[PDB]
């Protein structure tokens, strides 16, 4: 029940009630999450989105994003609404019409309009490799090997009220769970595994805000890939995945024939297990029918550690081994005050313009970019770094960057840098006070792509620049198709704009 890689994915709205509470929500393929969009590396994707939607309470526009697909020569395919592309209108349609050579691993694909996303229009997005180097530490990689976490609202995300904190009030496992208040004992996700079988399980952050803490009782995990990234193993009993983030990990089905718990605690709204929140199931074949009876340690013994891991390729590091060794280093002013983040000083706000479309009428610098002071141009073929030191309020913050992947220079929680073997990914947590995390990557890529936090609601309080990579050769190396080109005016009429 994968689709893809040439589908159809309608937009629609209908009510869903996935810890027992029915509430209206913004659903891809009926479901949610979303069906599994899927591939082999370097095929042709094309996902004609229907935009059916007709509740404003979740807008009726639409635009969706590929995430930590790389876009080279499509960005205009990306996604994010107001940098590459106005929102499909309700009752239109748009193929996203793009190919993925060089990359297969673990995505996901979400509304990027709004806070839309965080209504329902979520789901899996995997690109396998038929010549994958892990192939041979698992038996088992499929659709039902695919672990969802998400965080689900009672309350819709544009009723979120003007200066009440925003939490979830559940989490959701593979699209089930129970709510942390007024906890019912709604059907729980159940896994299930053969004794003796060993499983890629592809563990897929789609949340719109908490990181979790995932652990699977009485079993232990073998990371195998980052963020797309192929890495070295490495055995944990817990991984600490932030908001976008994915892994794969190995699970080996060798434990008793039983039911164990699947953990999955949010660092905001319910805590523990109570009434079975925050938790699903893993059944092995022939166990009973019944819930797991077993514990979590009181501590864990082999947490994930970011720095722990290593690319499983010699991808080492660009630039020069130390801080500024690029050739265009930053430093990110990143504040919160107000209830509006700021990027060196900018509160982003949408343009009425997609920055694409400014840049393919001629606006050749970033300085005539609107918003002013949210667009920052990179030099072509030159090695950036960014340094996101952390502070700001409601952290810690896992920032995004469109188009790319990069070297984790430093992470979170340690002031050591590594400029020899550190993991690459796409989304990073720039960690606590005093951290300073730090992205290195080349620019190969001409176009503008977004770099923000991926806790969405801090997203639309404006925690987020674009990257203008390469203005000069944008036009030339991203030919735009005319449903494109169509999708400003037919907006623009619609909104009286
Ligand atoms: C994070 O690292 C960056 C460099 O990657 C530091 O940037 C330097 O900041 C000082 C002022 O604080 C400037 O004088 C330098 O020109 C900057 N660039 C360098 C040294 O390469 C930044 O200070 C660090 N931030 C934190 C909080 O540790
Ligand atoms: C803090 O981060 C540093 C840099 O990533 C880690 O240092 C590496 O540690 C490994 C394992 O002992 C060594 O092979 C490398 O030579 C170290 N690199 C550098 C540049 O020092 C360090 O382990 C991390 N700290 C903790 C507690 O995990
Ligand atoms: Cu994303
Ligand atoms: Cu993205
Ligand atoms: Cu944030
Ligand atoms: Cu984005
Ligand atoms: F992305």
């Amino acid at each position: 029940a994968q689709i893809g890689p040439v589908t159809d994915l309608h937009i629609t709205n209908a009510n869903i009630s996935p810890d027992g509470f029915s509430r209206p929500a913004v659903l891809a393929g009926g479901t949610f999450p979303g069906p599994t969009i899927a591939g082999n590396t370097g095929d042709n994707f094309q996902i004609t989105v229907f935009n059916d939607l007709t509740d404003p309470s979740m807008l009726t526009d639409t635009s969706i994003h590929w995430h930590g697909l790389f876009q080279k020569g499509t960005n205009w395919a990306d996604g994010p609404a107001f940098v590459t592309q106005c929102p499909i209108i309700t009752g239109q349609s748009f193929d996203y019409n793009f190919n993925v050579p060089g990359q297969a691993g673990t995505f996901w694909y979400h509304s990027h309009l709004s806070t839309q996303y965080c209504d329902g229009l979520r789901g899996p997005f995997v690109v396998y490799d038929p010549n994958d180097p892990n192939a041979s530490l698992y038996d088992v990689d499929d659709d039902t090997t695919i672990i969802t976490l998400a965080d689900w609202y009672h309350t819709l995300a544009q009723q979120e009220p003007i200066g009440a904190a925003i939490t979830a009030d559940a989490t959701l496992i593979n699209g089930l769970g129970r709510s942390f208040t007024n906890t019912t004992a709604s059907p729980l996700s159940v896994i299930t595994v053969q004794s003796g079988k060993r499983y890629r399980m592809r563990l897929v952050s789609i949340s719109c805000d908490p990181n979790y803490l995932f652990s699977i009782d009485g079993h232990d995990m073998t990371i195998i890939e980052v963020d797309g990234v192929n890495s070295q193993q490495l055995t944990v009993d817990q991984i600490q995945i932030f908001a976008a983030q994915r892994y794969s990990f190995v699970l080996n089905a060798n434990q008793p024939v039983g039911n164990y718990w699947i953990r999955a605690q949010p660092n905001s709204g319910g805590q523990g297990f109570d009434g079975g929140i925050n938790s699903a199931i893993l059944r092995y074949e022939g166990a009973t029918v019944e819930d797991p009876t077993t514990t979590a340690p009181t501590t864990f013994s082999n947490p994930l550690v970011e720095t722990d891991l290593h690319p499983l390729a010699d991808l080492g590091v660009p630039g020069q081994p130390f801080r500024g060794g690029a050739d265009d280093p930053l430093v990110l002013n990143l504040a919160f005050a107000n209830g509006r983040f700021s990027i060196d000083g900018v509160s982003f706000v949408p343009p009425t313009v997609p920055v694409l479309l400014q840049i393919l009428s001629g606006a050749q610098n970033a300085q005539d970019l609107l918003p002013a002071g949210s667009v920052i141009s990179l030099p072509s073929n030159s090695v950036i770094e960014v340094a996101l030191p952390a502070g700001a309020a409601g952290g810690p913050h896992p920032f995004h960057l469109h188009g790319h992947n990069f070297a984790v220079v430093q992470s979170a929680n340690n002031a050591t840098p590594n400029y020899v073997n550190p993991i690459w990914r796409d989304t990073v947590s720039i960690g606590g006070t005093g951290d300073n995390v730090t992205i290195r990557f080349t620019t190969n890529n001409p176009g503008p792509w977004f770099l923000h936090c991926h806790i969405d609601w801090h997203l639309e309080a404006g925690f987020a620049i674009v990257f203008a990579e390469d203005i000069p050769d944008t036009a030339s190396a991203n030919p735009v198709p005319q449903a494109w080109s169509d999708l400003c005016p037919a907006y623009d009429q619609a909104h009286n704009i």
